[PDB]
């Protein structure tokens, strides 16, 4: 995994020390220094005839070196594996699904042998549209794409999340599977959450079913985590559960460090310096929630 622990990782001491030296601004700024460093990769395949269309954004293409191919008309979906904390591929990162890309969505599902979906959207926010209603939203409903019928069987409403329980039958290779589906709810329209505690209360909720899922399939696969273009959101919440879970095991971690070596693997990853700045201030807030901080 490109996310291991140093060199230079950071405990909470030395990084309430790192951010009250640099304030809002300078973590602003050092964001913009990461965004002005050039890619580590190409986008050729994202940007080649077939695949234009298969994109939600043309400025948003995706790493050829890290993509998810699809084994099957073209191989290509917009979505890129991801390491977390010293685990290969523990997600991939996606954009929205498109009507004309519903189906690549679910072959890439059904071929990573997929167990849990996070989407950190609604349909459309502000009218602008970051995702289409690729899944059957009410209990029995289904949707078939082909050779894969997806099919509802339970959802349930949560403060902050809702979970939906989905079945999705391959009818070639004649073989069933359950996938859920995690949406969080609690992202605000504009800016960053008011309180990470929401978030990172969901981000538990994802790593135990995943836990779960994964000790009940039988002889880890990624979590797909997906958000309008699969940078901004996607990359905040892979972000703090790579330095949360190197806090845990270490009580260390680093967030320039985690996002940079992110941006290597999905392209873009963290879309605002807002969102940086966020990373910062979630793991702190944290930090203060476990009672792990004294103030001045
Ligand atoms: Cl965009
Ligand atoms: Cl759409
Ligand atoms: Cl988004």
């Amino acid at each position: 995994s490109v996310h291991v622990p140093g060199p230079h990782a950071m405990t909470i001491q030395e990084l309430v020390d790192y951010v009250n030296a640099r304030q809002k601004q300078g973590i602003y700024e050092e964001y913009e220094d990461i965004r002005r460093e050039n890619p580590v990769g190409t986008f050729h395949c994202s940007m080649s005839p077939g695949n234009l269309e298969k994109n939600r954004y043309g400025d948003v293409p995706c790493l050829d070196q890290t993509r998810v191919k699809l084994t099957k008309q073209t191989d290509y979906i917009n979505a890129s594996f991801m390491d977390g904390y010293k685990q290969k591929n523990a997600y991939i990162g996606t954009q929205g699904p498109l009507e004309n890309t519903y189906r690549d969505f679910w072959l890439m599902v059904w071929e990573q042998k997929v167990l849990v979906i996070v989407m950190t959207t609604r349909f459309e926010e502000g009218g602008r549209r970051k995702c289409g209603q690729y899944w059957p939203l009410e209990k029995d409903s289904r949707i078939r794409f082909g050779f894969l019928t997806v099919t509802n069987l339970g959802v349930e409403n949560m403060n902050h999340y809702k979970k939906t329980t989905l079945e999705i039958h391959n009818t070639e290779e004649r073989q069933k599977r359950q996938v859920t589906h995690f949406q969080f709810l609690s992202w605000p329209d504009y800016g960053v959450p008011s309180s990470a505690a929401s978030l990172i209360d969901f981000l538990r909720v994802v790593r135990n079913q995943q836990s779960l899922a994964v000790s009940n399939m039988g002889a880890e696969p990624p979590i797909v985590v997906h958000c309008s273009a699969g940078i901004g959101r996607t990359g905040t919440f892979c972000s703090l559960d790579i330095c949360l879970a190197q806090l845990e095991e270490l009580g260390t971690l680093n967030v320039f460090q985690t996002v940079s070596r992110m941006r290597t693997q999905r392209a873009f990853s963290i879309q605002t310096p807002e969102q940086y700045y966020f990373c910062y201030k979630a793991i702190l807030e944290f930090a203060e929630k476990e009672g792990m901080v004294s103030a001045h």
